[PDB]
């Protein structure tokens, strides 16, 4: 039994509210810790298809699953997500914090605490007085399973210990939002204190990228760790992906650095391959969540066109992260200027107030840690990440163009081509290359300073000594500039008065 | 390279000793090269920044 | 493998913003005093490549 | 050692491509992603190439034909290989002198 | 025949749901020993022109 309009089988109808027409966007790789209850294989890259399989595959409340949660939040489409799970060192210890409640509530109301991120913050209320600290600590009825820490729920005071060992858990921050003036009435006589009691000690230091990411290409690398040694290994891998010794894969990596001004400036190892997210000691959010948000935002979820800058309050808004409002900005303006001038990406809140509501941050500058070329000359050639993106795009675009000369007859010495032959020579190849370069002014390039000096073609015979040059081998030199864009306006405002 | 040295033709009477050569027998020597074609291009790419 | 456009090995790409196309222009000699903390050999003509090797 | 395909199938495909479907004009080189694609062979994608680039360079410089896949990924889908260099095993000379007279397979066809 | 290779594509996670609890292992137990070595080309390919030879 069938239906008339469909019975003959000319139209074959399929109804599915879960199909996706989008093609396979670029690739992003996320690397972080896992836990024992994970079912994914250690030290092996895998593909992730949606939010839902986390925890089962990558463990409960582990760093990697939390990072992937933001990665899949900033990208509704146009990206492919890959994961590189890592395991904790066997000797690593877990950091410990104590949240000691005190007093005895004597007025009814609500108490709402901020923990790590807006998702892990909870609002819990009490409807009667005379509740001791024992009736307090009922918070555990609200703490989510995904919180990266475990609450002991002891006798009146709850202790917090990280799930993943090492220094990564050494960053939890707890804030009493309603302690100050607010429109929500807080129980009177309640005082909650937060303090640390033990740090982490050991972090894993894998050095095997050449075996797990051997040849597959990735666009953005996100590393959920704060260890300088691990970051240097990733930097070396990206160096390798760009070296001229063999065909290149390119790519750009994102890391963070938390500390005081004098400490953060000590991590500037002139890395053109890294964007370093400088954060202060008093930062109220888990750093790797912000790092993952920035990485996933810049990972072609916006950059389908490589020349776009991830800046400002529109194209650089990390809308997946929420932090409470505060008067203190985190960095002073002079500290911000120093960080920006030394090669660190600085973020800030989208609004300021003392009421303590939730706000999202954004990014002031999209910069790489590059400050000096290989001859130690300071310049801004690779100051912006868009410069690296454009260099990668130009390399591929130029490589595709030159393919037409592969297998084409080449005439040297006597350069007269007999009628009917299919071939070329140096002068005609140079003309075609110049024409292609000129056609691209406005897309890849800015106008050329002197096109007669920027592009040069020579044959291997002209270079090598007699009887050593190989036949059919050519050398090309090309110098170029990327397009310019508005950066700043300095305004002088002079209020006069009506006169004469 | 040099057509005058790359092709040479000689008769048998010129080569074999006297009274041993044969009539209507020739020796030809030819040297040639195959055609050349594009093989590789070495590209140096030197990014800069707008100045002056 | 790397990337499809660069995999076959016909085009071998090098990206280095510190390269120079200029040939060697003719030479100039600079003669003057040094100090005891310099690491250069006295009374020996040597080439200088950039402004930054100085002092030491 | 880790080649994931039956060795003789690749050899047969290469020979069939280089014999008739291409070389009725003897000066063509069976290389690249267009004129040297073995479209009748499919193998899963892999992050590992089988040969490191230095090994590839050594094999090429020692008179061996090397090949690789047309595309790379970790998902494991099917891809076809192609020939990097269409080269014979010729080195040295009948008088023991290194030269490249018969380096390319098209040289033999042109000589014939 | 000493060259067979068997690969489990969906051992790692993929868009195809591999049943859980299933594992397949592959190994060799006995190799080959002897191959033919004919030397009679002069009688079967006697003066007939072939452009390409394939040896499987």
């Amino acid at each position: 039994m069938a239906q008339d309009a469909l019975s003959d089988g000319f139209v074959r109808l399929c109804i599915d509210p879960s199909l996706n027409f989008f093609g396979e966007g670029c690739k992003i790789l996320v690397e972080g810790q896992i836990t024992d209850d994970a079912t994914a294989a250690e030290n092996v890259v895998t593909c992730v298809n949606s939010e839902l399989d986390l925890v089962e595959r990558f463990g409960q409340g582990s760093v990697l699953t939390e990072s992937l949660r933001k990665v899949f939040c900033m990208c509704k489409s146009g990206v492919s997500v890959y994961a590189l799970p890592r395991a904790d060192a066997a000797a690593a210890v877990s950091a410990v914090y104590t949240l000691t409640v005190t007093g005895t509530a004597l007025t009814d109301g609500r108490v709402q605490l901020y923990m790590g991120e807006a998702e892990y913050s909870l609002d819990i209320g009490v409807d009667e007085g005379d509740t001791p600290t024992q009736i307090a600590a009922k918070i555990v009825a609200a703490i989510s399973p995904d919180f990266p820490y475990e609450a002991t729920a002891a006798a009146g005071v709850i202790t917090l210990t990280a799930r993943n060992g090492g220094t990564i858990g050494n960053h939890l921050s707890v804030i009493y939002t309603n302690l100050g003036s607010c429109t929500s009435v807080t129980p009177e006589g309640v005082t909650v204190a937060f303090a640390q009691t033990t740090p982490g000690s050991v972090n894993p230091e894998p050095n095997d990228y050449a075996s797990v990411v051997n040849e597959c290409c990735f666009a953005v690398y996100v590393l959920s760790s704060d260890d300088t040694d691990w970051q240097e290994n990733l930097r070396d891998w990206i160096r390798s992906a760009w070296d001229c010794s063999k065909p290149q894969c390119f790519g750009h990596g994102y890391v963070f650095n938390k500390g005081t001004l004098g400490q953060v400036l000590a991590d500037g190892d002139n890395s053109a391959e890294l964007s370093r997210l400088a954060l202060p000691t008093t930062y109220p959010v888990l750093p790797y969540l912000t790092n993952a948000a920035y990485g996933a935002l810049s990972a072609c979820s916006t950059c389908e066109n490589p020349e776009l800058n991830v800046q400002g309050q529109t194209y650089g808004l990390l809308s997946c992260i929420n932090m409470p409002e505060s008067c203190t900005p985190g960095w002073e303006f002079t500290e911000v200027t120093q960080l920006q001038n030394n090669g660190f990406v600085v973020s800030g809140p989208a609004t300021t107030s003392g009421q303590g509501n939730f706000t999202s941050p954004y990014i002031y500058n999209d910069v790489t840690n590059y400050l000096r070329d290989e001859k130690n000359r300071p310049n801004a050639t690779f100051r912006d990440a868009s410069s690296r993106r454009l260099a990668a795009a130009t390399g591929v675009a130029l490589a595709t163009f030159l393919q037409q000369f592969n297998g084409l007859a080449v005439f040297t010495k006597n350069t007269n081509i007999k009628t009917g032959i299919i071939g070329t020579n140096l002068r005609l190849m140079l003309g075609k290359i110049r024409k292609w370069a000129s056609d691209n002014v406005g897309v890849l390039f800015s106008e050329f300073d002197n096109i007669n000096e920027d592009i040069q073609l020579v044959s291997d015979f002209d270079v090598q000594p007699k009887c050593v040059g190989q036949p059919g081998v050519f050398h090309l030199n090309m110098r170029y500039r990327p397009p310019v864009r508005g950066a700043r306006i300095n305004v002088n405002l002079v209020p006069a008065l009506f006169d004469n």
